């Protein structure tokens, strides 16, 4: 597999495993490397979380506008938006934007509670035809990224296929699809990952995940090249040792090879 060789060299230099799946929605061309292996979701589940909330909001009038007056008991390390708005409260929309664009942990747990926990989010993903995704735990425990542990994992392919359905397909009603896309486009945490691999004039929406341990980090994105059909892709990493470091540069490099390999 000559197409795969640059990915193999990249993961070998990295000292771990890289998983990549990219699809050009105009041509149907794909690029695949370890595309069907499981990788920890880490914070990347927060994108799909927001999508599941949006789906619910279609059936529950004023859900996204509803103020949540959470207490300090809801707060978790690295919840900068939720801590800032503790004395104000936040709407469901605002919590979703915080989870997506700042990877806010408390906001993510608050929204998970609304869906009936990790099982509720998993059930939503099953409803759109994703049989791979599983979320089992809450923030921060879901980040353990233990090699061989299937909890809180998906595959680059399933992540890409689900992202396509939600952002470009018919899984959400149109206004809700647009809100999801807009939240992804406003992400603040991904500037050194897939965004670093894309020509500066192309629009990008992404969600990052960073477990930290076991060299485990990731990003998925929808990319709109000027005047062409969008591309959807996912890049996930992991490594065998607890103190192995993740690398944003490796994620960006894998993204570049994916865009180059497309037809
Ligand atoms: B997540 O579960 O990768 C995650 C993200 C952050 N963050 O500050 O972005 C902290 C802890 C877990």
């Amino acid at each position: 597999n000559l197409v795969a060789e640059p990915f193999a060299k990249l993961e070998q230099d990295f000292g771990g495993s890289i998983g990549v799946y990219a699809m050009d929605t105009g041509s149907g061309a794909t690029v695949s490397y370890r595309a069907e292996e499981r990788f920890p979701l880490c914070s990347s589940f927060k994108g799909f979380l927001a999508a599941a909330v949006l789906a619910r909001s279609q059936q529950q009038a004023g859900l996204l506008d509803t103020p949540i007056r959470y207490g300090k008991n809801a707060l978790v390390p690295w919840s900068p938006i939720s801590e800032k708005y503790l004395t104000t409260g936040m709407t469901v929309a605002e919590l979703s934007a915080a989870a997506v664009q700042y990877s806010d942990n408390a906001a993510a747990n608050l929204l998970l509670k609304e869906l009936g926990g990790p099982a509720g989010l998993t059930a939503f993903m099953r409803s759109i035809g994703d049989t791979t995704f599983r979320l089992d735990r809450w923030e921060l425990e879901l980040n353990s990224a233990i090699p061989g542990d299937a909890r809180d994992t998906s595959s680059p392919r399933a992540v890409t296929e689900s992202l396509q359905k939600l952002t470009l397909g018919s899984a959400l009603a149109a206004p809700q699809r647009q809100q999801f896309v807009d939240w992804l486009k406003g992400n603040t945490t991904g500037n050194h990952r897939i965004r670093a691999a894309v020509p500066a004039d192309w629009a990008v929406g992404d969600k990052t995940g960073t477990c930290g341990v076991y060299g485990t980090a990731n990003d998925y994105a929808v990319v709109w090249p000027t005047g062409r059909a969008p591309i959807v892709l996912a890049v996930y990493t992991r490594a065998p040792n607890k103190d192995d470091k993740h690398s944003e540069a490796v994620i960006a490099a894998a993204a570049r090879l994916a865009l180059e390999g497309l037809g």
